[PDB]
């Protein structure tokens, strides 16, 4: 019924997002791996006028690591699109990037994948 | 947050500019000099608000959207790095451009880069 | 019952492979999508002793498009792990670099994520 | 082929040492001035041997498992780019760089980055 609402990855990470009317992504993030505890503040945009072809929505957001119990002094993005229909999907591609000195960012940055559905584990 | 705060420009002539929060907020606009865009575009993001003091970057994120009042590419851009202080300040990145496709063409959806991007003197 | 073998990704495509004694990976690739048909010779390394923990095994290898038939004026490499066990797998996430001109080098690369089994489709 | 047959460094430091033959293959040895790895390792990969020649670089890639007969890193990078000729040739790359993990830890098996190569006169 939209990209609003609640989402969980393959890890078994929760991302609760509203998608607002002109392109806004605002909500939380709470990773089942990592340097992480709880619920994390997301940013992003979509597409609020996706193609009429059978496309999907294109969309991003970033996470930055830090909350009231941790910061782990890095940030994840997501890209990637919402595919609608009876079991709706958002597949992504990330970047994690963690705060290094200059010598190490060659290490800096990892990259995955996650596929998001509302189906709860 | 004075460091992130201002006017950026990428190796493309691309133009970010953004405002960090106190709360790990970055709002701004961003106008690309390639692909298919025109004027400027909304951007939303995050930093790490608390970052290290002992020689690393401030990991940061943020996100186009590639539709404003005059076009839409039907296309999403997220940048993930670090800004690197001092004088000659620096922010480095890679980032993931993924644009809505059909099912079929999924596998070709998302492309990969690098910008690394030079703050102006107000 | 190893690395050697044929192999299939989520998209059909056909990764025929010889894992040699000392890391090399030997073989063809034959792609279900895009400017492709028919095998292209493929050569890469895998390590050869891995840890003896559960860890996978790392490998990549790459593709230029270029065969007997067609010249897509582009290349794939794949960078993933084997994980061994009764329904082997192959992990991976691939770069596919197409020549360009050096103005339109910032779109120039491909990113995704195929995972492979021997089970044919 | 002459053009990427020779010794290349990168902005690391690193060393890249590959033949290019008729058939389509790159041969040669690498060694990292960064991570875990000291020495040669052996690399092999693939180029376009019958690139465009509209002005367009020549796309190629390569692997490193990174074991010698020194050491054994437990992973593997491959590079993905193009080869841009002329007097003063660069290979420009991106690069993934996977790990040997558990399951548990397969989500940050892979880091990625990108390289810019110079061919020094021999
Ligand atoms: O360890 C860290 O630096 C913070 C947590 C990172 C968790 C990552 S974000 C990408 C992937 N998807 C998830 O749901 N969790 C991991
Ligand atoms: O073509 C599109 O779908 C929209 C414009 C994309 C421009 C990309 S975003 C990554 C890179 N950095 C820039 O400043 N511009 C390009
Ligand atoms: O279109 C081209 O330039 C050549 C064919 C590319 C096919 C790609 S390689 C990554 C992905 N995995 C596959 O099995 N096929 C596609
Ligand atoms: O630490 C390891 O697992 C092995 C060495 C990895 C070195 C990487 S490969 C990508 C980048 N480019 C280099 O020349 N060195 C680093």
């Amino acid at each position: 019924a939209g990209i609003t609402g609640t989402w969980y990855n393959q890890l078994g990470s929760t991302f609760i997002v509203t998608a607002g009317a002109d392109g806004a992504l605002t909500g939380t993030y709470e990773s089942a791996v990592g340097n992480a505890e709880s619920r994390y503040v997301l940013t992003g945009r979509y597409d609020s006028a996706p193609a009429t072809d059978g496309s999907g929505t294109a969309l991003g957001w970033t996470v930055a690591w830090k909350n009231n119990y941790r910061n782990a002094h890095s940030a994840t993005t997501w890209s990637g699109q919402y595919v609608g229909g009876a079991e709706a999907r958002i597949n992504t591609q990330w970047l994690l990037t963690s705060g290094t000195t200059e010598a190490n960012a060659w290490k800096s940055t990892l990259v995955g994948h996650d596929t998001f559905t509302k189906v709860k584990p």
